[PDB]
């Protein structure tokens, strides 16, 4: 049929979707800015359609209810027929692969240690050997399944501390997890992606920092409802993107020239 305006979901995160400052006096795909708002404009540019930028309705990434077996979040819009594609940092994983198509990945990540300047802790496994230091993951999402699944001693020691600890270790939001650092006193450190981590680490209050290697290796992709056309021209533009170097162009915009602690 005749072509339609393409409806993209994604999400509030920061570098990669944000609310421009006078978003009050700007209407339709200018009221946002950030990574994913420039690769949306790439990808739509680089398959030749028109698109309308949304924010997912409830405000989350995509998991299955154990109980309803029904998909929230982005993942759930493309799946019941809500959006035609979403472009967010939406890491590719087992059980979204199943109910969604994902792009190659359009960032390479691993999960990191975030925490307060000065806390005593350099490593996994420190957090692990210790018990003053709180530490805990996203509520839902892929960090908190590396940890249910992993066979290593030290990170399986980490899990079996996380999944029981009281009060709670685990955090709605990446900014709720921030403000738990920042505002414990160095007695909780945050497990979160190494991409989000490397972002606030240049942000004011410049009080955060990333500590050791990453634990793991994995990607962020664009995804569409299982089957969609729009699949295959959307994969061969990452990697045509990636091999130019837009991406990199991109990172950098994003991450380290608007990087505030000097
Ligand atoms: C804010 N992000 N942190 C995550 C984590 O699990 O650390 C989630 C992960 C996912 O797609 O589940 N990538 C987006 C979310
Ligand atoms: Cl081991």
């Amino acid at each position: 049929g005749a072509n339609k305006t393409v409806v993209v979901t994604t999400i509030l995160e920061s570098p990669y979707v944000m609310m421009k400052k006078n978003h009050e006096m700007l209407e339709g795909n200018e009221r946002y800015e950030g990574y994913c708002v420039d690769l949306a404009a790439e990808i739509a540019k680089h398959c030749g359609f028109k698109y309308k930028l949304t924010i997912v309705g409830d405000g989350k990434y995509g998991a299955r209810d154990a109980d309803t077996k029904i998909w929230n979040g982005m993942v759930g819009e493309l799946v019941y027929g809500k959006a035609d594609i979403a472009i967010a940092p939406l890491t590719i994983t087992l059980v979204r692969e199943e109910v969604i198509d994902f792009s190659k990945p359009f960032m390479s990540l691993g999960i990191s240690i975030m925490i307060k300047k000065g806390t005593p802790i350099e490593s996994a496994e420190d957090l692990s050997k210790q018990t003053e230091i709180a530490y805990g993951t996203l509520d839902s999402g892929s960090t908190k399944e590396f940890f249910r699944r992993s066979k290593i001693a030290v990170f399986d020691k980490m899990w079996t501390y996380m999944r029981s600890a009281e009060p709670s270790v685990f955090v709605r939001t990446t900014a709720e997890g921030v403000a738990r650092v920042r505002k414990s006193k160095g007695k909780y450190a945050y497990l979160l992606e190494s991409t989000m981590n490397e972002y606030i680490e240049q942000r004011k209050p410049c009080d955060t920092m990333k500590v050791g290697g990453n634990l793991d290796s994995k990607g962020y992709g664009i995804a569409t409802p299982k089957g969609s056309s729009l699949g295959n021209a959307v994969n061969l533009a990452v990697l045509k993107l990636n091999e130019q170097g837009l991406l990199d162009k991109l990172k950098n915009k994003w991450w380290y020239d608007k990087g505030e602690c000097g």
